[PDB]
């Protein structure tokens, strides 16, 4: 019981000191390391609830009963006396770097997940190395470490968003009492992705100082595992080797689908171009009704642009399809086009981009309806947001026995542990996982220190709260109302909503009954809440405090007894009182 | 027990009927009565824990034991067949509306607490009068119904907030693109107060329609109780008159004060003349530390007023110490200029206020520091916010016996009771309590329905949550990091803390270590979160969600097992992992 845990600390640990806080022994050994760099864990017996257990199961691996007790890679090394006598015979460096293996601990991927796991490692005295590389995206787009919500997602998407509220803002701001005149104002798209620019490049080079300041290697090389200890590298000139790793951990992201058309791969492009295209797109068709595609077209039409996305069947599948609705009302009555039940069937290229003068090409579109009738259009770019996949067998020899799913993702135990013992997974390609840069990191970070410091604290995938951030923003945590109908049955089911005007939007004369909440509850487990879903400005921030108390289990009584901060948005959860049942409007 | 409860039901609701969900002969009686327009509560007895008991003990009113059975005014009034008679006679609508007084419900104060009181009030069939009258300020300032918060308090400094920060918005849409030159871009004072004053406006009618479309007799009236059941009401002719109620509820609220010194009610102004104020105030002096003074020299500042605070002690006193202080720095730095240690002597007019012309006049502000130094500066306004008092000798003869303490508060039982057992106090005038807008409104929404539908939930006054709306905004909930040292002692106490800069601050140039926040815990409780505060944008919609955790009895590790939403500047509390004692630096 206990003495399975010391075992597997013990083993995979790489140095760790077993202590106690008050013992002076302990701390002339804690003095030498480090005084000689020598970086460790350290658990200390008298914090732990065991600790009497734990004392006395060491003794199984060093057939000694007391404190300080250090151990290298699985082997004791001694006490007190035999610790300093190795240090002043200058014994003691190589002791601690004695490993079958080149490293600790192999990370492939340099990306959220990645990084986050390297790091963590590195602070218990793991070897490590952190491989990443980019490869080019078919018209030639390559960029630096971190990822994709680095360099390609989350960190300049929402830059780009945030040039489009600031059209509203300027439009709010003649209601205010300031001068100016929206209407003579126009935006300068390489401009806006120069600054965008200039922020990830800092990230990039952060990121490398950061490795190297906590002694992780960094190898800018494409790794292939070849066998449960081997990853052979590719590096920038073409050169092959092979190292060496203890632990293996998996991290090495997706990248977007193109659809099998003609013209797709060479005439149109994907999210990982748009964030550093040289010209402004023009006049865009959005191929796609994910969030990245509904975001995307969000901002490129406040930015002026005359844009277009193209819904084979609906809005955010896999999302609260009544919320999903009401995103996408908004968009169009500010702007966007759809074209509804309608798929692409051809590219074809008129005029070829412009690198000279910094202009796009131009393309005719042809596609289908679902009722068979044709679709005929020219757009200046075409993007295709139609999902994200792995390519695993690019980074994985099919014989070192890594089992994967349906979808090419592995298949892993709550632990990140795949079919092969010393080998994890983390992040987008975990199997079934939320697909979440937050997620990744606590799953890297969790890891690293069960791995290498004795913790035994999992990752909780469950409810973890997203935000869409489109031009209304959405934001969300828990079930939608037809899954929670379709688990518990529609009579079990509460439903309490209202719609809501922010004070912000009421000099500026917007929108009275457009935001809109809605908490769905279990009338049979003390109304306890299900899920939240809130339609609005700064969704995000409302959400994200809201999540630590459906963690713990809140109900709506929860939420009637607290009182709300006026005026704010936010505050309508603590009176929500309509009922979907009731019949009665929601507007107010 | 139970008996006892319904009892007080009985003897308090106007119109009351006990029934039962699965019962036709209920479901006849509350179509007569919703025919004939008389509002009433109902206690479902199918759906009450022991709903079997009260059933019985209904027997003592009645002589039956059966449902339906319908009172009035404490007064047993029949059965189905009983009812129905009273009806084909039509002698029900001189039954239900036979009273001792003249309305079951005065409410003196039509603002936050009274006009909430009064509607719910009136939902279950209270006949109810809601009195409001405001007394010109000084200079003969008057608006009309809502209270405080509508028209001199949150809701016309939020936006007058909003109308300051949107002068950062201008500025930041350069650095993302926009091809606006803010340097060449000026405020109209006059605009905004035009905006501003018509949205008050439709919330003064919005409430006289509430009132009249819930059959609530509004009475434009200064109210005075004379005896415990008797009002005196003084009209706007100044007809002196009398009406009675059975359930009184004072809701007066406060007013700024003055302090004691030549010039200053002559010369002059508070936050109730801000508001409307028809010329731009101009260089302007404001005395006081309060979250009022800080909030209006705030955005002066913002709007581009050469402004002035005069601080006697301390910022924020009752606050947070270091998060007053951080607060105050960034005013100081964005052009908000303090005169610290200092108190004014007399205020002399030089100039008049140009009231034709629409100009301020001009003052001469003699005052000194605390050491001796003196202070003399010339400024165009002057705005005294030195704290707000009640002043019941208005509102309350001293015979009728309602205690107040040696503010002039009054003082209450945890149900809102006064001394005088049919009178009940709500809002800033309940002594000890938080006073804030959704305080008010909660408090007498739930007192309203434990007079007239037998509830029994209390309003909870514990860790409620607040918001300071200065240019960098302050939410809080919970305990200030020195008030739990002190309860607990600096041992019992850990503390974590994380500056942060908001993903939108990037591309602007805006600075990097100045937002911050912190969870103030207690140790040997679990690490219970004591308090949280955060110093960033939007912090209203950061805090709010977390209220709900906090009042659910979260832990650190609660925080921690959360996962965030990115990016957002709330999804820095998921992550927390600097302590005040390890004396690591919280920089980013
Ligand atoms: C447009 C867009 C917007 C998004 N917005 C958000 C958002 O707002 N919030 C959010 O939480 N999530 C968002 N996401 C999702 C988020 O980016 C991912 O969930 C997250 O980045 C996954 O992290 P990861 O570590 O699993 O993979 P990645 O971050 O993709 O890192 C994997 C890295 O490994 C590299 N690599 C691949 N193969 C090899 C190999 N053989 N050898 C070496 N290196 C290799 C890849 O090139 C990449 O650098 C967005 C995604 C997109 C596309
Ligand atoms: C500048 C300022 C900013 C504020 N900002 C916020 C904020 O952002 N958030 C927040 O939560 N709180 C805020 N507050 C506090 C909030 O306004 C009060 O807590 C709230 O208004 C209290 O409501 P009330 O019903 O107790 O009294 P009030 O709202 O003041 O209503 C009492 C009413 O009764 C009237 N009255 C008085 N005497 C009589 C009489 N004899 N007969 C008849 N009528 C009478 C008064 O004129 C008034 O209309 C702010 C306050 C100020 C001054
Ligand atoms: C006694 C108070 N009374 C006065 N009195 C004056 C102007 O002396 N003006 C009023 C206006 C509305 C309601 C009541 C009013």
């Amino acid at each position: 019981g206990t003495s399975q845990w010391l075992r597997k600390t013990v083993d995979s640990a790489a140095v760790i000191l077993f202590s106690k806080t008050t013992c002076p022994y302990c701390k002339k050994v804690k003095d030498v390391l480090a005084e000689a760099k020598i970086k460790h864990a350290t658990i200390e017996l008298d914090q732990l609830s065991n600790g009497s257990a734990i004392q006395k199961c060491l003794a199984s691996f060093s057939k000694i009963e007391t404190v300080p007790q250090m151990f290298v890679r699985g082997k004791f090394i001694g006490d007190s006396q035999t610790v300093l006598k190795y240090y002043s015979n200058d014994e003691l460096a190589g002791i601690v770097n004695e490993s079958k293996y080149d490293y600790d601990l192999i990370v492939i991927g340099g990306g959220s997940g990645g990084l986050a796991a390297g790091k963590e490692a590195a602070k218990y005295g793991a070897k490590t190395a952190v491989l990443d590389y980019v490869e080019p995206t078919p018209i030639g787009t390559t960029w630096g470490l971190g990822g994709t919500c680095v360099n390609v997602g989350c960190i300049p998407k929402k830059l780009m968003h945030q040039a489009g509220l600031l059209s509203h803002a300027l439009e709010d701001a003649e209601h205010f009492g300031w001068s100016l005149d929206r209407s003579k104002i126009s935006h300068n798209w390489s401009t806006m992705v120069e600054g965008v620019q200039s922020h990830i490049g800092s990230l990039n080079w952060g990121y490398k100082v950061a490795l190297r300041d906590n002694q992780v290697t960094y190898l800018n090389a494409k790794g292939r595992l070849i066998s449960p200890h081997e990853v052979q590298i590719t590096d920038k000139n073409q050169k092959v080797s092979t190292i060496t790793g203890n632990k293996i951990i998996l991290a090495t992201g997706e990248r977007p689908k193109y659809p099998e058309i003609p013209g797709a791969v060479e005439y149109g492009i994907t999210s990982d171009d748009l964030f550093s295209l040289p010209y402004f797109p023009g006049k865009t068709l959005v191929i796609g009704a994910s969030y990245v595609a509904l975001e995307c077209a969000g901002f490129l039409a406040s930015l002026g642009g005359d844009v277009t996305v193209m819904v084979r069947s609906i809005l955010l599948r896999g999302f609260d399809q009544q919320m999903a609705e009401k995103v996408g009302d908004y968009m169009e009555n500010h702007g966007v086009k759809f074209a509804k039940l309608c798929v692409p069937d051809e590219i074809k290229q008129l005029k070829v981009v412009d690198t000279e003068n910094n202009k796009p090409g131009l393309l005719l579109v042809k596609g289908h309806y679902t009722d068979g009738k044709k679709f005929e259009e020219e757009f200046e770019t075409v993007i295709f947001a139609v999902g994200r996949e792995p390519q695993l067998s690019k980074v994985l020899c099919e014989t070192v026995g890594v089992k994967l799913d349906k979808n090419g993702r592995v298949v892993c135990t709550d632990d990140e542990q795949t079919t092969v013992s010393n080998v994890y997974a983390i992040g987008d390609i975990n199997a079934g996982k939320p697909q979440l840069t937050p997620v990744a990191i606590q799953a890297g970070r969790y890891l690293a220190r069960r791995l290498f410091a004795g913790a035994t604290e999992l990752t909780d995938y469950s409810n973890v709260a997203t935000t869409v951030f489109t031009p209304l923003e959405y934001g969300a945590c828990g079930l939608s109302e037809e899954d929670a109908i379709e688990k518990y049955g529609d009579k079990d089911i509460e439903v309490y909503h209202s719609n809501f005007k922010p004070l912000e939007w009421t000099v500026a004369h917007r929108e009275d009954n457009v935001c809109y909440m809605k908490l769905v509850c279990r009338k049979s487990d003390n109304m306890r809440v299900l899920g939240l879903h809130v339609l609005g400005p700064n969704a995000g921030e409302i959400t994200q405090g809201y999540a630590v108390a459906i963690k713990m289990g809140a109900t709506k009584a929860d939420f009637d007894r607290t009182i709300g901060i006026h005026p704010t948005c936010s505050e309508t959860f603590t009176t929500l009182h309509v009922t979907k049942k009731s019949g009665v409007s929601p507007i107010v």
